[PDB]
């Protein structure tokens, strides 16, 4: 196989033989596969013999076997954490090779917890970041990396980027800093998008991460939906304080009425100034609505209009103002949650709603045909629309079945009372139990992970931003450290289980392998 | 055998309706037929989309409901 | 409730419940249970064509039912 | 509330049951010489238009584990049955 007596001697870790040969000149040759004698000590960690190898000669640390690989990432691979601390202890080249993958790339694939803990926890450490090879195809950072695989290792590295000071003793200045080199590498944010898609939330409740979201949120975060929202709101209000001081009724063409009918008429137009939004269907829609009967409003500012037309414009505005004005406070943190339930709700019902119309079809028919000749059920699309307004518990039952029953104004009397019972069982009770349990399983499901979505909401709304504003203005916005004054889990343990049990039993694999091999060779004469 | 005692009925009632196509009926019986009939036809059609994907488990959630609620009933019709 | 409140003052004005805004808002928010009256606010007007816009009051009204008493109040059970 | 999370437990299931149900049910009443041109077996798509399992498989390596400490264990009396000493007598 190409291995000389050095090599197994450090194979097997025997640190007493690797120091006679090397005292009798084993003179370092190269194997089959270029596995020179430091990559066996490393595959395996026998640091005893390591110490032998590297206090002689030391030109082995930069050996590079058919792979091109040195014995840094035989020992990040077998995850031996004293052999890489001995390793970082002199001073060990960093190769990419042949894969295009590092070494600490290497230590991150095969999950090994403890290397990486004493490779931070190690000096000559933060060129081991810069040496990660910018567009690689499979490891661009090592940092995005690690939150691809151990997210722990990623909560000791954030536990060394905050400081303190004077420990709460005076308590009336009390010193916190912060540190943000690492959540940078162009993209944005790619340090903090890599922990939503791997849905990290003890990373994202890490109070460093909170003081950089509110470092991009008082920047420029906050400052965005007043640009954005307050050039709604600008759109917004003088729509309602106009309905409010005038009556309903009328048509109008004193000087504060002029100035607000044309403030929502350019807000409008402001809204036609732009075909998509600079933020990034249902608001499309929503605004094309509202664009268009803001005009139709204040149209008496150049053209009269009858007010039947008019008023009948305003009540379609005023409307849906404020039902997108929901929308735009979707995008915050403090309301974010009640429109995402909202909305999950509303796209249950009108999935649904397309089942159960034929349902209120079933009865508004049936009542339509049934009693007739009231008032409420004189016509289809009015039997149709009170046995809507009879989902709740509007059933009226005095004026529509008992005071016509004992005049006997009944055209079907058994059929109307046998229709109400079947009536009073399916839409109040069973439909609005239906409806109600839709909703208990949807809201439990937002709120089953709504700790994430509302920061997962809060990282889309930055990076949707961040590519759509100049850099240069962030260059004197962005700060990357600040300075704090407070006085103003089952199924990875299991999986962790699982790593030391398979670990365990390849362990005694090489036991009973060598225990055949001592019955191999063990001399007998008594027994015979 | 819900379906089978629904269409049965659903085919009965279909022809005392127009059953005036053939042999003069009163106006009264006519109609009360026609009740029973367009109630259970939009009842049944219900019945026909269970079998469906997009509009199928709302059929589900509705026979299970009403299956609790029927088997309840016998007791609280007392209260 | 400030949509339809004022989206109620607009459409059904002549009403003595709508007749002013904050009575046309608490009237919306005591809609909110399932007391939509329907029939001295809404059809024993239609049909004496008191209503000023139709098609647009059954429009906002099966919004309406839709919202607040439906979908808000499920919401606000599944809460609790 | 407790029937319909009872249903959407398993409804993603409940749904695909349902409908190769509807497939089974009609295949044993069409005639399958109807079936042998509408079958195509084979399509081409233009897009252009587990916590108990996971012990489960740990069982199975620990119980594979203490099979391969048995054998192990009686090798290892059997070097005691056959191994001389003299020194130690």
């Amino acid at each position: 196989h190409g291995m000389t007596p050095l090599h197994l001697a450090a194979k097997n870790g025997h640190d007493k033989v690797v120091q006679l040969l090397l005292k009798k000149g084993a003179l370092f040759l190269s194997d089959h596969n270029g596995w020179t004698a430091l990559h066996h000590a490393s595959m395996g960690g026998y640091t005893q013999t390591m110490k032998v190898i590297l206090d002689t000669n030391l030109k082995c640390t930069d050996r590079l076997d058919e792979d091109g690989n040195t014995a840094l990432h035989f020992a990040a691979r077998e995850g031996h954490a004293k052999a890489v601390a001995l390793l970082l202890s002199h001073n060990a080249d960093i190769v990419l090779n042949k894969q295009q993958a590092s070494f600490l790339h290497l230590a991150l694939h095969n999950k090994r917890k403890e290397v990486v803990l004493t490779i931070i926890r190690s000096k000559r450490w933060d060129e081991c970041l810069k040496i990660f090879s910018h567009n690689s195809p499979g490891n661009k950072c090592p940092i995005t990396e690690m939150i691809e695989y151990l997210p722990e290792c990623m909560k000791v590295l954030l536990d060394f980027c905050m400081l303190h000071s004077t420990e709460d003793k005076s308590c009336r200045d009390y010193y916190i800093e912060y540190n943000f080199k690492y959540l940078q590498c162009y993209e944005p944010l790619t340090a903090l998008n890599a922990m939503v898609q791997n849905n990290r939330i003890e990373l994202l409740n890490h109070p460093v991460c909170k003081e950089y979201l509110l470092m991009k949120w008082l920047a420029y975060g906050f400052r965005a939906h007043m640009m954005n929202l307050g050039s709604y709101c600008l759109g917004l209000i003088p729509m309602t304080i106009l309905v409010v001081n005038i009556k309903p009724g009328m048509a109008f063409n004193s000087y504060l009425i002029k100035t607000c009918m044309i403030l929502v008429f350019l807000s409008s137009i402001f809204g036609y100034c732009k075909e998509a939004g600079q933020i990034f269907d249902i608001s499309n829609v929503l605004e094309w609505i509202i664009y268009t009967t803001g005009i139709i409003f204040v149209l008496p500012l150049f053209v009269e209009i009858p007010a039947h037309l008019q008023w009948q414009c305003g009540a379609i505005a005023v409307y849906f103002y404020w039902m997108n004005f929901l929308l735009y406070l979707q995008r915050f943190e403090n309301c974010g949650i009640f429109i995402v339930m909202l909305e999950v709700i509303l796209k249950t019902l009108l999935r649904s709603t397309v089942v159960f119309i034929f349902l209120l079809l079933a009865f508004g028919l049936s009542f339509y045909i049934l009693l007739n000749l009231q008032d409420p059920f004189s016509s289809p699309l009015l039997s149709i629309i009170q046995t809507f307004s009879m989902m709740l518990g509007d059933i009226n039952y005095r004026e529509s079945f008992l005071e016509p029953y004992l005049r006997n104004e009944l055209a079907h009397p058994v059929l109307s009372f046998a229709q109400l019972v079947s009536f009073t069982i399916f839409v109040p009770i069973v439909l609005m139990n239906l409806l109600i349990g839709l909703a208990v399983g949807d809201i439990a499901d937002v709120q089953k992970h709504a700790s994430l979505k509302r920061i997962a909401m809060q990282v889309e709304l930055h990076t949707s931003l961040e590519k759509k504003l100049p850099l240069w203005f962030l260059r004197k916005v962005d700060q990357k450290s600040t300075i704090v004054y407070p006085n103003k889990s089952l199924e990875m343990e299991i999986l962790k289980q699982k790593y030391r049990l398979k670990d365990l039993t390849f362990l005694l694999e090489k036991q009973h392998e060598l225990i055949k091999l001592i019955i191999q060779k063990m001399e007998i004469i008594s027994e015979t």
